């Protein structure tokens, strides 16, 4: 009936001797009370997609801005794949906020939880500063946090180039493995990209 295509982040990322193209896409299709969400979010470098993740979710409205979502998450790595059942809650109001809390369950008793949010701070009607956060837990369990700041200029409302920074931290076993591989367990990542929706 209607739809929204929101390519929320299409961005090249630069940190310590790393470089990738990353994406975060969060789109939906349907009616006023029920919709199908298509989410996708991933990284590639050197023509090799290092990692990709997709979710297909039924969203049922529970109030003016919030949906209950239930569906499937599919993770891809070059030599492996993993399927999760997903259930959570998703809020979205364009030019205001997005917020999500989703749990995931997979075969081997594996569970995960993701918290995320962003909100728009209008500097002008077209220059918009967007702080964001994402928190990931895994249990077989806090694994990682990303605190972002993206400054976009809406040329068109449909094409908004931006620059930004993300403060990324690892925790616990993920942090210990990072250090064991000779790497810091935190990064400042620099971003250039575009936000596109229609
Ligand atoms: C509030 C905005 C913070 C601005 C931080 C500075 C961003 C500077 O970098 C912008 C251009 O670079 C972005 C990432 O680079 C792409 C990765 O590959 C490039 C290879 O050089
Ligand atoms: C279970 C997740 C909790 C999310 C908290 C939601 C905030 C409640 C108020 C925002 C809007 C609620 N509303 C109006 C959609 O019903």
């Amino acid at each position: 009936i209607n739809y929204l295509v929101l390519l929320d982040q299409l961005e090249w990322q630069r940190s310590d001797n790393t470089n990738n193209f990353s994406w975060s896409v969060n789109s939906w299709i349907g009616g006023d009370t029920d919709r199908i969400w298509l989410k996708s979010e991933g990284e590639r470098s050197n023509g090799e997609t290092e990692a990709a993740e997709a979710q297909l979710l039924w969203g049922h409205a529970v109030g003016p801005w919030w949906d209950l979502v239930a569906g499937v998450r599919q993770d891809f790595r070059p030599a492996s794949a993993r399927t999760w059942a997903a259930v959570g809650f998703q809020g979205l109001a364009l030019y205001n906020f997005e917020s999500e809390i989703t749990g995931f369950v997979s075969n081997g008793g594996k569970a995960a939880l993701r918290l995320g949010g962003e909100y728009d701070v209008l500097l002008t009607n077209r220059l918009i500063l967007q702080p964001s956060y994402e928190v990931n837990f895994y249990s077989q369990g806090l694994t990682d946090t990303e605190l972002g700041l993206r400054l976009r200029y809406e040329i068109r409302r449909e094409f908004a180039p931006y620059i930004g920074v993300s403060w990324n931290q690892l925790y616990g076993k993920t942090s210990d493995m990072a250090k064991r591989e000779g790497e810091k367990d935190h990064q400042v990542v620099f971003l250039a990209g575009a936000r596109i929706w229609f």
